[PDB]
């Protein structure tokens, strides 16, 4: 197993996950902060005071109550200045005529401010041809959801193996999963795990959390997703502080 | 079978179920215009031209380079004028916890002018239990997507069936599918079929087509969604009333 530098340098690596896995060794964290606020002062200070602890910022522009391409301007000053990627979390699940314009277009123009977004495999490969057609020019990434966090969860068996064979015929575009655990076999694929929390426990809208030891350590993921564990705490710092370790610690134990 | 008219008295029927299939005998017409266009002045100056002649308009409110509240204030007159329902087809597919904020909030607050939105299934219920805690007091409707047009398509075989069983452990919210075909034997449940143009192909992204004969008559569909078939034509009047008129027969044929 390499090391997340080494994975940054693999001949097949996409130069957006070879710029995360140098950032993610660099700083010591492999912390995704899932930013679910609908305020963008709060987005901004918590990217700001939270840019150092975290490799990546998990955006749902869609929820932002005053969202203007100013405030991603502001939010890419903060990734620049503190060194994460901005992911926004779309979850694209069209064909792909449709996504390419959801994509590029509209308000949000999601293309011209996010390093990553993410794709739902079960229309087909034309939702990452689609995407790919704005993506690629535009030197972004893309992750396909091959598992998800939540109870009833479809997403398993042989949908979990097309979304992997998806992302390996397309791996000029895709750069990993959002997954529970490592669902390829091929290391210049990031895995990127939500539904963590340092607690047992769920919400009341089917989510499920594991910790960052099991799905770090345990399941071979590379990146937690930590939305509420940290946004609902009172000291968000120290709290993201906590996950960063947690996750961290697990990574390097894993490598031994 | 029974006619729209009398689907539409149903016990179980859904209050936007009833006023869908109720419009739809007053004006015979199933057809449901997918208004897949950039420009507020081209969507509302199609609503209102083409209102006469479908049951519903679907919009991607995320393609729109100039939404904003009131594009879908004057959308929702023209709706009323010319009895139409509103669908913005945004695919939810994400944790409820999630789905509620996308579907209430941000920019577009999908719930305040939308009769019905679409849901993917593979997340689980927790997607349908999360809009419903928006969607049921504001008195609106969801369809859960069992099948899809796209090349590829993973709702197949189990996948279908599980969507089948989510929108009838649902029926107070979910009124419907997107479908191919006829996937539930309840007749409360409306089938909305997307990928229709009168003449045999597909598009270079995976779309594939079918005729309103061949999904209304033969696979047992109530709407078809239609897109570039009118909104790519000169005359999409014209157009409209074409795709109508198949849809309507193929129907009727079908009631015998
Ligand atoms: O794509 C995602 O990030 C996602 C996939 C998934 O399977 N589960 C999941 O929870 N998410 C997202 O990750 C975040 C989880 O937030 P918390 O449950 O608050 O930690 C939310 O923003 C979800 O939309
Ligand atoms: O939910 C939808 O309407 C949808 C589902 C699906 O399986 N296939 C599909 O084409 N659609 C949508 O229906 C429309 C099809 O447009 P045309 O291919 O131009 O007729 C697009 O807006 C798609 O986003």
């Amino acid at each position: 197993e390499l090391s997340f530098g080494a994975r940054a340098e693999l001949p097949r690596i996409h130069p957006v996950a070879s710029k995360l896995l140098r950032l993610m060794q660099k700083k010591e964290t492999n912390l995704c902060l899932s930013a679910d606020v609908s305020l963008a002062r709060e987005l901004l200070q918590l990217a700001d005071a939270l840019g150092p602890s975290i490799c990546m910022l998990k955006t749902h522009v869609d929820i932002l109550n005053d969202f203007t391409l100013d405030v991603m301007k502001e939010l890419i000053t903060l990734a620049k200045c503190h060194e994460f990627l901005i992911f926004e979390d779309r979850k694209f699940a069209d064909i792909g005529n449709t996504v390419k314009k959801q994509y590029e277009g509209g308000i949000f123009k999601i293309a011209s401010w996010a390093d990553l977004v993410n794709a739902h495999v079960v229309p087909g490969s034309g939702v990452v041809k689609g995407l790919q057609e704005v993506g690629l020019p535009l030197h972004r990434g893309c992750l396909l959801i091959a598992e998800m966090s939540s109870t009833g969860s479809l997403a398993t068996g042989d949908y979990t193996r097309a979304a992997v064979r998806m992302a390996e015929e397309h791996s000029e575009f895709v750069v990993g999963f959002i997954s529970g655990s490592r669902v390829s076999m091929k290391p210049e694929f990031l895995h990127l795990t939500p539904g963590v929390q340092l607690e047992a426990g769920g919400d009341n809208l089917g989510q499920q959390y594991n910790s960052p030891q099991e799905v770090i350590g345990k399941r071979g993921s590379d990146i937690i997703i930590v939305g509420r564990g940290i946004i609902s705490a009172a000291d968000r710092l120290e709290a993201a502080e906590m996950y960063r370790k947690a996750a961290w610690e697990a990574y390097l134990s894993r490598l031994g």
